[PDB]
């Protein structure tokens, strides 16, 4: 950092770690003659390896923040300094615990989360929680705007990637094709919404391939002996398959109309934690002297925040834009005249770092991409957005109806 700059605190919005598939539907089984490999935990759970991998990130964060004077160079942080808010799911709660175990091994720290884990946390899922609702016609129009073309035509944008997915699956030899054969032709894209407008999905080949491609990446990150039945051989193939996943996320999570309805609570919380002079539902029991706020959520949350702030990225060595344990790290810096700024980085394990379970240290670091905020036209060439500007950008991107009551 520049002479005189001081790191005052950090807010980390992290995806959970490596998990088993959330579901394995009959369509997912039917589109390949091969058998999907069994995971060593319940569907949707983080695996012990996933936990380990998150702890490696915690250790990296410890080294980075110690070097910047934010945490002590040895022995436990004071507990007021570090706070975890995790979503209700096993995968997110255990990610929060694994982060603490890497950040502060054998320190007696515990996470926080919503008391009732059987209901949505409106910080992560305000629409499912009933805080606000989307208008179905507006969703359809906003997704088309984001795609730049009618959604029914989306497969035509991804012919090579869909053909590769077909070959990796051996789709033409699949029970699906014995009952219903070209992967793209068989499964045209369409946007499906429930009656209330609170459940939205991209149906068809791109949506399905997005899910499958992420499962292969997860298998790889889990160190399974057979990933995609041995059918992914090259970096180009990984990139081509994950292109479908990143596109699905751009459409279904980055699209600003959707992103602000799902992301308002989190963006307000993050901004407030960085020092924006706004009203935000307080996190229970958080200290005024908090230095590190770690929020354990989902890929969709990171994508929503990216859409609200107009941030886009590609991660060297990591084909998924929202990889397991990848996090947006928001840093509040002040210069020697006491002016506050926000920097934002995407910090992540490369595909190799996941697969190899690489130790992460300052000498052998996690990946990190410094982000441009396009609306922050005063952002410095070295990446610092004046907090006063960041605050105004947040204020214009949030949906007031979706603020936590
Ligand atoms: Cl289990
Ligand atoms: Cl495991
Ligand atoms: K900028
Ligand atoms: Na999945």
């Amino acid at each position: 950092a520049p002479a005189g700059f001081q790191l005052e605190r950090v807010v980390i919005l992290s995806r959970h770690g490596v998990r088993a598939p959330t579901k394995m539907t009959q369509t997912m089984r039917d589109v390949t003659p091969h058998q999907w490999p069994e995971w060593p935990v319940k569907l949707g759970y983080i695996t012990p390896r996933g936990e380990h991998l998150i702890s490696l990130m915690g250790g990296f964060y410890r080294e980075r923040f110690q070097q910047q004077g934010l945490l002590p160079k040895d022995n436990c942080p004071t507990p007021d300094a570090v706070y975890v808010w995790a979503d209700v799911d096993q995968r997110t709660r255990k990610t929060g615990e694994a982060f603490l175990a890497g950040l502060a091994p054998q320190c007696d720290l515990a996470i926080h989360h919503q008391q009732n884990t059987q209901q949505a946390d409106p910080l992560f899922h305000p629409v499912k929680a009933g805080i606000c609702s989307m208008d179905k016609s507006q969703v359809h129009a906003a997704v088309e705007k984001q795609a730049g073309t009618p959604i029914e035509t989306l497969n035509q944008r991804y012919q090579a990637s869909l053909a590769l997915m077909s070959s990796v699956l051996d789709f033409p030899k699949s029970p699906y094709c014995q009952q219903h054969c070209d992967f793209s032709q068989a499964m045209p894209s369409r946007l499906a919404i429930n009656d209330d407008g609170n459940k939205v999905a991209l149906e068809g080949a791109v949506g399905l391939a997005s899910t499958l491609a992420e499962i292969f990446l997860l298998e790889h990150a889990q160190g399974m002996p057979k990933v995609a039945w041995g059918n992914i051989h090259t970096e180009q193939q990984w990139n081509s398959l994950l292109k479908l996943h990143n596109a699905q996320f751009d459409l279904m999570s980055r699209t600003p109309y959707i992103a602000k309805h799902n992301g308002t609570p989190l963006l307000q919380t993050i901004a407030h934690a960085l020092g924006s002079n706004i009203t935000s539902r307080p996190l229970p029991d958080i200290s005024p002297d908090n230095k590190i706020l770690f929020i354990a959520g989902h890929d969709t949350n990171i994508a929503n925040i990216s859409g609200m702030l107009g941030m886009t990225w590609t991660l060297p060595g990591q084909p998924d834009n929202t990889p397991p344990g990848g996090a947006l790290v928001f840093e509040r810096w002040v210069d020697n005249a006491g002016k506050p700024y926000v920097s934002v980085n995407m910090v992540y394990q490369t595909l190799a770092q996941l697969h190899d379970q690489a130790p992460l240290t300052l000498q052998h670091p996690a990946g990190s991409v410094r982000l441009n905020i396009p609306g922050c036209s005063d952002q410095t060439p070295d990446g610092y957005c004046p907090l006063s500007t960041f605050s105004r950008l947040v204020s214009h991107s949030v949906e007031p109806a979706c603020q936590l009551p």
